[PDB]
């Protein structure tokens, strides 16, 4: 394998984390490769739920647990901490809150969040390497709570970055809550890409097109796929009651990504940088409620 920047895993990993017995599991956790026969018994649908008024409290719940979880792991990042003292600490988080660590297993995920740094745009593995003061790392937190998921991420910086990493993670929050400023009933989920688009192009960046939003609820990824990227194919128009992600990934160079021999880990073909912001989203009749928001202040861990 040709690694296409810097950064290479550090391994061995240390041992599956345990998850207590008393904490419920969704199917795939004990599957053993990982798969989840409720999310592919719908696959390949295009139909979108319609959420219960149950379904949303529980929706409101895990996806307010998750922010929890991911504050604590914004609260660690700093230069000497490695990526997999993060996932232990938000590992013992989702246990805390009753939940489980919805990546832990997924297709046989070996972690419990995925840690992204610099030219990882997505579904990095948290490992042995302290962050490196200059970097720029996405922490991706899923919990499962009652049979619901609910997902969030961010990036941060670690210490002090350069204006490029600060042009590149401030763009692409922008990006998504532009994208999310959109979002109302009526509107076409095609729709976003070229809002998130239009905004990266005009600061000199690219969109990351094999990866996507999704609908989440009971399962973690189902329809609709809401591609990120401009003039896109999806399908469907957005309705009270949908509950979907918006979580673009933009990149400093080219949009192409390839993926390292572990079998997730998604990186610039190009080795520049990528960055991302996820909220978990409830359309209702006016518009849309982050379900996924920062309670204790109006803006993202960056910001500071
Ligand atoms: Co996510
Ligand atoms: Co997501
Ligand atoms: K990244």
């Amino acid at each position: 394998y040709r690694y296409t920047g810097k950064l290479r895993p550090h391994y061995p990993l240390m041992p599956t984390r345990p998850v207590p017995s008393y904490i419920q599991r969704p199917d795939y956790a004990d599957h053993p490769l990982g798969m989840s026969e409720s999310e592919q018994a719908l696959k390949g649908t295009s139909q979108i739920k319609l959420l219960s008024s149950e379904d949303i409290e529980g929706m409101r719940l895990v996806c307010r647990l998750a922010r929890e979880v991911l504050d604590v792991a914004a609260g660690m990042i700093k230069p000497g901490v490695t990526t997999e003292e993060i996932d232990h600490a938000v590992h013992l988080a989702c246990i805390a809150r009753n939940c489980y660590p919805s990546p832990l297993n997924y297709y046989n995920f070996p972690k419990s969040c995925c840690t992204s740094v610099n030219e990882v745009i997505c579904h990095g593995i948290p490992d042995r390497r302290p962050l490196q003061e200059g970097d720029i790392v996405n922490v991706d937190i899923t919990l499962y709570r009652n049979g619901y998921h609910g997902d969030l991420n961010e990036t941060f910086f670690v210490g002090e970055v350069d204006d490029g990493a600060r042009k590149l993670v401030q763009t692409t929050y922008e990006c998504l809550m532009q994208a999310i400023d959109a979002v109302k009933p009526g509107v076409r989920y095609r729709e976003l890409g070229n809002i998130i688009q239009k905004h990266a192009q005009a600061n000199g960046f690219s969109v990351v097109r094999s990866y996507c939003g999704h609908g989440i609820h009971k399962l973690m990824h189902t329809a609709p796929n809401v591609p990120h990227y401009a003039k896109n194919k999806a399908v469907g128009v957005m309705k009270s009651g949908h509950v979907f992600t918006i979580e673009p990934m933009i990149c400093e160079g080219g949009w192409q990504d390839e993926t390292w021999p572990d079998g997730w880990t998604a990186v610039t073909r190009d080795g520049k940088r990528s960055a991302q912001f996820e909220h978990t989203l409830l359309v209702t009749d006016t518009g849309c409620e982050i379900l996924t928001r920062r309670l204790d202040s109006a803006r993202p861990h960056f910001m500071s």
